[PDB]
């Protein structure tokens, strides 16, 4: 068995290896990438995503998110405060100022200690789930708003023909903006790539022991629990690594930098945090692979979880039974 560590894999695809993406995905899980939830594929040297960052301020974030936290400084709960408008040039002064941008530090290691120790202090303004795409039309590799749809895959193998579409999002991070512990909706592959400015750490545990720390997370947001039995899916819980080492529950950590795409695979638990200013798509997509997870997938029936409409025809046709309970909390 490859990998049996679930150690975090980098890759370094060649550019023409980068021309196929199911076929470098299949690769990296050929390799055992897929048994860490998450793996770094730094880009050949060939290629790039769009010529220059220097038109973008622009781009209006409609609804900025102040993330407020609750509970002790490693396990702790964030909600989301809505604020006004701004635009991407607006925002980035902002997180440039003295009340939000990073502080001095040595090195990630120690900006990570300060994330985990102060975080709760202060509330992040964060700009996400934007719709949009930071590729050129005219990158033909890697291109997260050309890449092979949900559907079009769920058709390809199952053959059943469904509604929805799939398209990317931007994100725009500050210092201290935090991503909860969570895996994506239906239990998809993600893929993120930081298109600028300061890293993302990444915390993520493997697949086949995702539910130790569902386990862990019942334990620690006990009320929580107790509203809903996939309460995760909300994506509001923080667990420090501090608070997971402590608890015995495997993981591992990595720091992705601009100009470097990271993959989530199904049903690997991941959470983060931004080291600075910065910009990043991301798309779920799935393979052939996903489709064993995404009829195992938990839901959110309570109400809090609120998604996109695609994912309606991905619950419909991969898990029947759960639908109408499952549509009972989108409505
Ligand atoms: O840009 C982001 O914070 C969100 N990314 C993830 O949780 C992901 O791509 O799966
Ligand atoms: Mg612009
Ligand atoms: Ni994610
Ligand atoms: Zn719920």
């Amino acid at each position: 068995a490859q990998n049996p560590n679930c150690n975090i894999m980098i890759f370094h695809p060649t550019k023409e290896e980068f021309n196929d993406f199911d076929k470098y995905i299949a690769y990296m899980e050929s390799q055992g990438a897929h048994r860490a939830g998450l793996a770094k594929i730094i880009p050949p040297k060939e290629w790039k995503a769009r010529e220059t960052y220097d038109n973008i301020s622009e781009i209006l974030i409609a609804t900025p998110l102040q993330q407020v936290a609750s509970g002790r400084a490693g396990v702790f709960t964030q909600y989301h405060k809505k604020k006004k408008a701004m635009t991407v040039g607006e925002y980035r002064h902002l997180a440039n100022s003295k009340k939000y941008q990073t502080p001095p530090h040595q090195n990630f290691e120690d900006l990570e200690r300060k994330y985990w120790k102060n975080r709760i202090y202060n509330s992040p303004i964060y700009g996400a789930d934007i719709s949009g795409s930071l590729f050129d039309e005219n990158t033909k590799q890697w291109n997260l708003g050309h890449l092979g749809t949900i559907q079009d895959l769920l058709e390809k193998e199952c053959g059943v023909v469904i509604e929805g579409v799939n398209t990317p999002y931007l994100y725009f991070g500050m210092w201290k903006t935090t991503f909860a512990w969570h895996t994506e909706d239906m239990d998809l592959y993600s893929i993120n790539y930081l298109h600028l400015g300061e890293p993302k750490t990444w915390y993520v545990v493997p697949p086949e022991h995702g539910q130790r720390l569902e386990r862990l997370a019942r334990e620690l947001f006990p009320g929580s629990s107790r509203g809903c039995g996939a309460f995760l899916r909300h994506k509001v819980a923080l667990i420090s690594p501090t608070v997971l080492k402590e608890n015995g529950i495997p993981f591992n950590r990595i720091t992705q930098e601009a100009g470097e795409f990271m993959v989530t695979f199904p049903y690997g638990y991941h959470a983060g945090f931004n080291h600075g200013f910065n910009c990043a798509e991301a798309i779920n997509f799935a393979t052939p692979r996903w489709i064993d997870y995404g009829k195992m997938a938990s839901q959110c029936s309570c109400g809090e979880a609120r998604v996109t409409f695609s994912m309606d025809a991905f619950v419909r046709i991969l898990q029947p039974e759960r639908y109408d309970l499952w549509k009972r909390g989108q409505d």
